[PDB]
């Protein structure tokens, strides 16, 4: 079995290997990359996502989210308070202000220590989940707006044609902006490209051990667990590496820098934080190997998780028994 310790693997495809996206994902899996839940892909030196980032400041962040924490430094939830719209140029200036800027630090490890010590005492503002793309239309390789769609994959594998669309999302971050522990909708893959700016630190639990994380989360967030049998779908709970190590939960960590891709694999729980002002683009995707994970994915039916239009068909076809209850949670 390849990668039996479930380490995060880093890949350096050549420009020739960068042509066929599906083939390269299957290659990484042949080497055991999925066992970690997360892999890093460094693009060939010849590749670029676009020519420059000099003209992005007029993108609108219609609903910036202030991420307010509750709990203790290693075990907390966050809720998102909606703020007034602002442009990317306004948000960049805000991120670089004295109130929100990255503190002085020695290295990524020092900054990670400062994040876990101090995150709860601040409320950073995240420009998350903005439909759109920063890939140039002429970029033909690993262009996250030109991937094969999940609907087309389901149709190729299963023969059933379904409604729905699959487009990318932009994330504008600042110091301490946080992504809570989650797997993707329907336990899909994700791919994330860090277009510019400061790094993003990731934590990940191997898919084979995801239920260990879930059991810890039920213990640590007991009211949330009574409310919902899949409350991590709410995407609000944080657990630090120190707490994970104290409870014996297997995980790994890695820092993504600008110009790098990350892939999360089906049922790979992940969480993390941004180091300073940055912009990332991410999208969900599927492969043949996903189908079995989609059929087994948990679902939130309490009403909290509320998701896209396109998840309807995935539930309806892959999980017909759950469909009626889940749809009630959507309505
Ligand atoms: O970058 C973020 O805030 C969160 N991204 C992801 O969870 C992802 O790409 O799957
Ligand atoms: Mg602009
Ligand atoms: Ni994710
Ligand atoms: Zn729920």
């Amino acid at each position: 079995a390849q990668n039996p310790n479930c380490n995060i693997m880093i890949f350096h495809p050549t420009k020739e290997e960068f042509n066929d996206f599906d083939k390269y994902i299957a290659y990484m899996e042949s080497q055991g990359a999925h066992r970690a839940g997360l892999a890093k892909i460094i693009p060939p030196k010849e590749w670029k996502a676009r020519e420059t980032y000099d003209n992005i400041s007029e993108i609108l962040i219609a609903t910036p989210l202030q991420q307010v924490a509750s709990g203790r430094a290693g075990v907390f939830t966050q809720y998102h308070k909606k703020k007034k719209a602002m442009t990317v140029g306004e948000y960049r200036h805000l991120a670089n202000s004295k109130k929100y800027q990255t503190p002085p630090h020695q290295n990524f490890e020092d900054l990670e220590r400062k994040y876990w010590k101090n995150r709860i005492y601040n409320s950073p503002i995240y420009g998350a989940d903005i439909s759109g793309s920063l890939f140039d239309e002429n970029t033909k390789q690993w262009n996250l707006g030109h991937l094969g769609t999940i609907q087309d994959l389901l149709e190729k594998e299963c023969g059933v044609v379904i409604e729905g669309v699959n487009t990318p999302y932009l994330y504008f971050g600042m110091w301490k902006t946080t992504f809570a522990w989650h797997t993707e909708d329907m336990d899909l893959y994700s791919i994330n490209y860090l277009h510019l700016g400061e790094p993003k630190t990731w934590y990940v639990v191997p898919p084979e051990h995801g239920q260990r994380l879930e059991r810890l989360a039920r213990e640590l967030f007991p009211g949330s667990s009574r409310g919902c049998g899949a409350f991590l779908r709410h995407k609000v709970a944080l657990i630090s590496p120190t707490v994970l190590k104290e409870n014996g939960i297997p995980f790994n960590r890695i820092t993504q820098e600008a110009g790098e891709f990350m892939v999360t694999f089906p049922y790979g729980y992940h969480a993390g934080f941004n180091h300073g002002f940055n912009c990332a683009e991410a999208i969900n995707f599927a492969t043949p190997r996903w189908i079995d994970y989609g059929k087994m994915a948990s679902q939130c039916s309490c009403g909290e998780a509320r998701v896209t239009f396109s998840m309807d068909a995935f539930v309806r076809i892959l999980q017909p028994e759950r469909y009626d209850l889940w749809k009630r949670g959507q309505d």
